[PDB]
Protein backbone atom coordinates (compact mmCIF):
# COMPACT_ATOMS: atom_id res chain seq x y z
CA UNK A 1 0.00 0.00 0.00
CA UNK A 2 1.14 3.63 -0.93
CA UNK A 3 -0.29 6.43 1.61
CA UNK A 4 -0.11 9.81 0.57
CA UNK A 5 -0.75 13.23 2.14
CA UNK A 6 -0.22 16.58 0.58
CA UNK A 7 -0.73 19.23 3.50
CA UNK A 8 -0.80 23.50 4.05
CA UNK A 9 0.58 22.44 7.50
CA UNK A 10 4.65 23.76 8.08
CA UNK A 11 6.86 21.17 7.96
CA UNK A 12 7.94 21.95 11.43
CA UNK A 13 4.23 21.14 12.76
CA UNK A 14 5.39 17.39 11.22
CA UNK A 15 6.20 15.70 14.45
CA UNK A 16 9.49 13.18 14.26
CA UNK A 17 8.29 10.10 14.07
CA UNK A 18 5.05 10.69 11.78
CA UNK A 19 6.21 8.45 9.47
CA UNK A 20 6.80 5.80 10.82
CA UNK A 21 3.36 6.28 12.68
CA UNK A 22 1.81 6.09 9.16
CA UNK A 23 3.67 3.04 8.43
CA UNK A 24 2.83 0.97 11.42
CA UNK A 25 -1.11 2.00 12.16
CA UNK A 26 -1.51 1.37 8.30
CA UNK A 27 0.34 -2.07 8.21
CA UNK A 28 -2.63 -2.86 10.85
CA UNK A 29 -5.11 -1.74 8.93
CA UNK A 30 -4.59 -3.06 5.89
CA UNK A 31 -3.13 -6.11 7.33
CA UNK A 32 -0.32 -6.11 5.04
CA UNK A 33 2.95 -6.36 6.03
CA UNK A 34 5.13 -3.00 6.91
CA UNK A 35 7.26 -4.13 4.30
CA UNK A 36 5.14 -3.33 1.59
CA UNK A 37 3.83 -0.04 3.03
CA UNK A 38 5.01 3.25 1.73
CA UNK A 39 4.76 6.48 3.02
CA UNK A 40 4.94 10.26 1.57
CA UNK A 41 4.03 13.65 3.45
CA UNK A 42 4.11 16.92 1.59
CA UNK A 43 3.79 20.07 3.88
CA UNK A 44 3.82 23.70 3.10
CA UNK A 45 1.47 23.28 0.04
CA UNK A 46 -0.70 26.03 -1.16
CA UNK A 47 -4.30 24.38 -0.99
CA UNK A 48 -7.35 25.52 -0.46
CA UNK A 49 -10.79 23.09 1.04
CA UNK A 50 -13.68 24.68 0.62
CA UNK A 51 -12.05 28.13 -0.74
CA UNK A 52 -10.53 28.61 2.38
CA UNK A 53 -6.73 27.85 3.70
CA UNK A 54 -6.97 27.14 7.13
CA UNK A 55 -5.50 23.89 7.97
CA UNK A 56 -6.18 21.08 5.58
CA UNK A 57 -5.04 17.47 3.59
CA UNK A 58 -5.56 15.95 0.68
CA UNK A 59 -4.55 12.32 1.05
CA UNK A 60 -4.62 8.95 -1.26
CA UNK A 61 -4.57 5.64 -0.26
CA UNK A 62 -3.51 2.75 -3.20
CA UNK A 63 -3.73 -0.84 -2.43
CA UNK A 64 -3.93 -4.13 -4.13
CA UNK A 65 -7.01 -5.31 -2.47
CA UNK A 66 -7.98 -4.36 1.32
CA UNK A 67 -10.08 -1.16 -0.77
CA UNK A 68 -13.95 -1.12 -0.28
CA UNK A 69 -16.83 0.35 1.61
CA UNK A 70 -16.69 -0.72 5.24
CA UNK A 71 -12.45 -0.93 5.23
CA UNK A 72 -12.37 2.49 3.67
CA UNK A 73 -14.75 4.02 6.11
CA UNK A 74 -12.52 2.37 9.22
CA UNK A 75 -9.31 3.56 7.08
CA UNK A 76 -11.13 7.20 7.08
CA UNK A 77 -11.50 7.24 10.50
CA UNK A 78 -8.09 5.79 11.14
CA UNK A 79 -6.46 8.57 8.90
CA UNK A 80 -7.93 11.56 10.07
CA UNK A 81 -7.53 10.60 13.32
CA UNK A 82 -4.21 11.04 13.11
CA UNK A 83 -4.18 13.88 10.83
CA UNK A 84 -6.10 15.00 13.72
CA UNK A 85 -3.92 14.88 16.73
CA UNK A 86 -0.72 15.00 14.99
CA UNK A 87 -0.67 17.96 12.47
CA UNK A 88 -4.17 19.14 13.85
CA UNK A 89 -6.33 19.55 10.78
CA UNK A 90 -10.25 18.87 11.10
CA UNK A 91 -11.76 15.61 9.93
CA UNK A 92 -13.88 18.00 7.58
CA UNK A 93 -10.77 19.19 6.19
CA UNK A 94 -9.08 15.79 4.73
CA UNK A 95 -10.48 14.14 1.11
CA UNK A 96 -8.89 10.45 0.79
CA UNK A 97 -8.71 9.23 -2.52
CA UNK A 98 -9.21 5.34 -1.94
CA UNK A 99 -7.75 3.40 -5.14
CA UNK A 100 -8.36 -0.41 -5.22
CA UNK A 101 -5.35 -1.04 -8.01
CA UNK A 102 -4.89 -4.28 -10.07
CA UNK A 103 -1.81 -6.38 -9.32
CA UNK A 104 -0.88 -6.06 -13.02
CA UNK A 105 -1.34 -2.51 -12.65
CA UNK A 106 1.77 -2.04 -9.77
CA UNK A 107 5.44 -1.74 -10.71
CA UNK A 108 8.09 -3.27 -8.47
CA UNK A 109 11.22 -4.38 -8.98
CA UNK A 110 11.11 -4.50 -12.47
CA UNK A 111 8.22 -6.16 -12.72
CA UNK A 112 5.25 -5.87 -11.62
CA UNK A 113 3.01 -7.62 -8.31
CA UNK A 114 0.88 -10.16 -11.20
CA UNK B 1 -14.07 18.06 -5.92
CA UNK B 2 -10.07 17.89 -6.04
CA UNK B 3 -8.39 19.85 -8.38
CA UNK B 4 -4.26 19.84 -8.73
CA UNK B 5 -1.93 21.33 -10.58
CA UNK B 6 1.91 21.17 -11.09
CA UNK B 7 3.81 23.30 -13.08
CA UNK B 8 7.58 24.90 -13.85
CA UNK B 9 5.80 28.44 -13.91
CA UNK B 10 7.48 29.83 -11.04
CA UNK B 11 5.70 30.79 -7.69
CA UNK B 12 5.93 34.48 -8.33
CA UNK B 13 4.43 34.05 -11.42
CA UNK B 14 1.44 32.21 -9.18
CA UNK B 15 -1.37 35.38 -8.98
CA UNK B 16 -2.74 36.42 -5.67
CA UNK B 17 -6.21 34.57 -5.58
CA UNK B 18 -5.77 32.25 -7.86
CA UNK B 19 -6.62 29.12 -5.53
CA UNK B 20 -10.21 31.38 -4.85
CA UNK B 21 -10.42 31.93 -8.45
CA UNK B 22 -9.89 28.09 -9.19
CA UNK B 23 -12.03 27.35 -6.31
CA UNK B 24 -15.66 29.51 -7.45
CA UNK B 25 -15.01 28.79 -11.32
CA UNK B 26 -15.27 24.95 -10.25
CA UNK B 27 -17.92 25.11 -8.39
CA UNK B 28 -19.98 26.85 -11.00
CA UNK B 29 -18.40 24.43 -13.73
CA UNK B 30 -19.58 20.92 -11.81
CA UNK B 31 -22.41 22.85 -9.75
CA UNK B 32 -20.96 21.97 -6.93
CA UNK B 33 -21.32 23.62 -3.60
CA UNK B 34 -17.91 25.48 -3.23
CA UNK B 35 -17.75 24.35 0.22
CA UNK B 36 -16.45 20.70 -1.24
CA UNK B 37 -13.93 22.25 -3.86
CA UNK B 38 -10.58 21.56 -3.04
CA UNK B 39 -7.86 23.00 -4.84
CA UNK B 40 -4.18 22.46 -4.58
CA UNK B 41 -1.25 24.34 -6.73
CA UNK B 42 2.30 23.34 -6.83
CA UNK B 43 4.89 25.40 -8.46
CA UNK B 44 8.61 25.62 -9.05
CA UNK B 45 8.02 22.15 -10.42
CA UNK B 46 11.16 20.25 -12.22
CA UNK B 47 9.08 19.15 -15.22
CA UNK B 48 8.86 18.67 -19.40
CA UNK B 49 6.07 18.30 -21.75
CA UNK B 50 7.18 16.95 -24.95
CA UNK B 51 11.08 17.41 -23.98
CA UNK B 52 10.64 20.73 -23.46
CA UNK B 53 10.87 22.85 -20.33
CA UNK B 54 9.04 25.86 -21.29
CA UNK B 55 5.92 26.75 -19.40
CA UNK B 56 3.71 23.57 -18.96
CA UNK B 57 0.94 22.07 -16.10
CA UNK B 58 0.31 18.09 -15.60
CA UNK B 59 -3.47 18.52 -13.59
CA UNK B 60 -5.86 16.40 -12.12
CA UNK B 61 -9.74 16.77 -11.37
CA UNK B 62 -11.61 14.33 -9.24
CA UNK B 63 -14.93 14.49 -8.63
CA UNK B 64 -17.80 12.08 -7.58
CA UNK B 65 -19.82 12.15 -10.45
CA UNK B 66 -19.83 15.15 -13.18
CA UNK B 67 -17.12 13.69 -15.44
CA UNK B 68 -18.33 12.83 -19.17
CA UNK B 69 -17.01 13.26 -22.41
CA UNK B 70 -19.15 16.54 -22.81
CA UNK B 71 -18.44 18.25 -19.21
CA UNK B 72 -14.85 16.91 -19.49
CA UNK B 73 -14.03 19.27 -22.58
CA UNK B 74 -15.78 22.15 -20.55
CA UNK B 75 -13.85 21.59 -17.76
CA UNK B 76 -10.78 21.79 -20.20
CA UNK B 77 -11.52 24.72 -22.28
CA UNK B 78 -12.06 26.58 -18.68
CA UNK B 79 -8.74 25.24 -16.97
CA UNK B 80 -6.89 25.90 -19.73
CA UNK B 81 -8.34 29.31 -19.92
CA UNK B 82 -7.65 29.86 -16.42
CA UNK B 83 -4.49 28.40 -17.02
CA UNK B 84 -3.27 30.63 -20.27
CA UNK B 85 -4.49 33.90 -18.80
CA UNK B 86 -3.13 33.57 -15.18
CA UNK B 87 0.03 31.44 -15.68
CA UNK B 88 0.86 32.37 -18.79
CA UNK B 89 0.86 28.26 -20.10
CA UNK B 90 0.15 27.51 -23.56
CA UNK B 91 -3.36 25.06 -23.20
CA UNK B 92 -1.35 22.42 -25.38
CA UNK B 93 1.02 22.09 -22.71
CA UNK B 94 -1.55 21.26 -20.36
CA UNK B 95 -2.54 17.53 -19.56
CA UNK B 96 -5.75 17.32 -16.93
CA UNK B 97 -6.50 13.44 -15.90
CA UNK B 98 -9.96 13.48 -14.75
CA UNK B 99 -11.31 11.02 -12.81
CA UNK B 100 -15.25 10.06 -11.65
CA UNK B 101 -14.92 8.54 -8.30
CA UNK B 102 -17.50 6.18 -6.57
CA UNK B 103 -18.63 7.44 -3.51
CA UNK B 104 -17.09 4.90 -1.62
CA UNK B 105 -13.96 5.18 -2.73
CA UNK B 106 -13.88 9.63 -1.16
CA UNK B 107 -13.02 9.78 2.28
CA UNK B 108 -14.00 12.83 4.60
CA UNK B 109 -15.37 13.31 8.04
CA UNK B 110 -13.94 10.41 9.17
CA UNK B 111 -16.41 8.23 7.20
CA UNK B 112 -16.74 8.02 3.07
CA UNK B 113 -19.40 10.12 1.16
CA UNK B 114 -21.61 6.62 0.40
CA UNK C 1 1.61 9.91 -21.44
CA UNK C 2 2.40 11.14 -18.52
CA UNK C 3 5.18 9.71 -15.91
CA UNK C 4 5.90 11.76 -12.45
CA UNK C 5 8.43 10.72 -10.02
CA UNK C 6 8.36 11.45 -6.12
CA UNK C 7 11.96 10.62 -4.29
CA UNK C 8 13.81 11.06 -1.30
CA UNK C 9 16.51 11.92 -2.99
CA UNK C 10 18.04 15.05 -3.21
CA UNK C 11 17.90 17.54 -6.38
CA UNK C 12 21.22 17.65 -6.67
CA UNK C 13 21.40 14.54 -7.23
CA UNK C 14 19.16 14.40 -10.02
CA UNK C 15 21.42 14.10 -13.16
CA UNK C 16 21.41 16.83 -15.86
CA UNK C 17 19.49 15.46 -18.47
CA UNK C 18 17.38 13.05 -16.65
CA UNK C 19 13.80 14.54 -17.65
CA UNK C 20 15.17 13.89 -21.36
CA UNK C 21 16.36 10.92 -20.99
CA UNK C 22 13.21 9.30 -19.45
CA UNK C 23 11.11 11.65 -22.21
CA UNK C 24 13.29 9.53 -24.84
CA UNK C 25 12.44 6.41 -23.33
CA UNK C 26 9.26 6.61 -22.47
CA UNK C 27 8.68 7.49 -26.58
CA UNK C 28 10.12 4.35 -27.06
CA UNK C 29 8.62 2.37 -24.62
CA UNK C 30 4.89 3.62 -25.29
CA UNK C 31 5.18 3.83 -29.16
CA UNK C 32 4.18 7.44 -28.69
CA UNK C 33 6.34 10.36 -30.09
CA UNK C 34 8.21 12.38 -27.77
CA UNK C 35 6.17 15.36 -28.46
CA UNK C 36 3.14 13.67 -26.57
CA UNK C 37 4.92 12.82 -23.27
CA UNK C 38 4.95 14.68 -20.02
CA UNK C 39 7.87 13.48 -16.99
CA UNK C 40 7.72 15.42 -13.58
CA UNK C 41 10.67 14.66 -11.29
CA UNK C 42 9.92 15.35 -7.60
CA UNK C 43 13.31 14.82 -5.72
CA UNK C 44 13.72 15.82 -1.56
CA UNK C 45 10.23 14.80 -0.26
CA UNK C 46 9.78 13.39 2.90
CA UNK C 47 9.11 9.58 2.29
CA UNK C 48 9.91 6.03 3.78
CA UNK C 49 9.04 2.60 2.16
CA UNK C 50 8.74 -0.09 4.46
CA UNK C 51 9.46 1.78 7.55
CA UNK C 52 12.79 3.53 5.96
CA UNK C 53 14.48 5.93 4.05
CA UNK C 54 16.86 5.11 2.14
CA UNK C 55 16.67 6.28 -1.24
CA UNK C 56 12.73 5.39 -3.05
CA UNK C 57 10.61 6.52 -5.62
CA UNK C 58 6.35 6.24 -5.75
CA UNK C 59 5.50 7.15 -9.32
CA UNK C 60 2.88 7.05 -11.73
CA UNK C 61 2.69 6.48 -15.92
CA UNK C 62 -0.84 7.37 -17.19
CA UNK C 63 -1.43 6.71 -20.59
CA UNK C 64 -4.58 6.42 -23.40
CA UNK C 65 -3.59 2.94 -23.88
CA UNK C 66 -0.25 1.10 -23.91
CA UNK C 67 -1.46 -0.58 -20.79
CA UNK C 68 -1.28 -3.78 -19.58
CA UNK C 69 0.24 -6.61 -18.38
CA UNK C 70 2.72 -7.51 -20.10
CA UNK C 71 3.68 -3.35 -20.91
CA UNK C 72 3.35 -2.74 -17.87
CA UNK C 73 6.06 -5.09 -17.24
CA UNK C 74 8.42 -4.17 -19.90
CA UNK C 75 7.72 0.06 -18.06
CA UNK C 76 8.68 -1.27 -14.79
CA UNK C 77 11.92 -3.09 -16.23
CA UNK C 78 12.73 -0.10 -17.94
CA UNK C 79 11.70 2.83 -15.50
CA UNK C 80 13.71 0.87 -12.58
CA UNK C 81 16.67 0.66 -14.65
CA UNK C 82 16.75 4.11 -15.55
CA UNK C 83 15.80 5.17 -11.39
CA UNK C 84 18.61 2.77 -10.56
CA UNK C 85 21.60 3.79 -12.98
CA UNK C 86 20.81 7.31 -12.61
CA UNK C 87 19.14 8.22 -9.10
CA UNK C 88 20.62 5.61 -7.00
CA UNK C 89 17.28 4.04 -6.10
CA UNK C 90 17.19 0.28 -5.34
CA UNK C 91 14.17 -1.62 -8.06
CA UNK C 92 12.84 -3.19 -4.81
CA UNK C 93 12.19 0.67 -3.22
CA UNK C 94 9.94 1.97 -6.03
CA UNK C 95 6.48 1.67 -6.66
CA UNK C 96 4.76 2.60 -9.82
CA UNK C 97 1.50 2.96 -10.44
CA UNK C 98 0.07 2.54 -13.97
CA UNK C 99 -3.31 3.93 -15.18
CA UNK C 100 -4.97 3.17 -18.48
CA UNK C 101 -6.94 6.52 -18.97
CA UNK C 102 -9.91 6.73 -21.38
CA UNK C 103 -9.08 9.39 -24.25
CA UNK C 104 -12.67 11.50 -22.66
CA UNK C 105 -10.72 11.40 -19.48
CA UNK C 106 -7.77 13.37 -20.66
CA UNK C 107 -7.85 17.16 -20.92
CA UNK C 108 -5.57 18.92 -23.43
CA UNK C 109 -5.71 22.08 -25.53
CA UNK C 110 -8.70 23.28 -24.20
CA UNK C 111 -10.68 19.76 -25.04
CA UNK C 112 -10.14 16.37 -24.84
CA UNK C 113 -8.45 13.59 -26.47
CA UNK C 114 -11.69 11.84 -27.72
Amino acid sequence: PMFIVNTNVPRASVPDGFLSELTQQLAQATGKPPQYIAVHVVPDQLMAFGGSSEPCALCSLHSIGKIGGAQNRSYSKLLCGLLAERLRISPDRVYIAYYDMNAANVGWNNSTFA
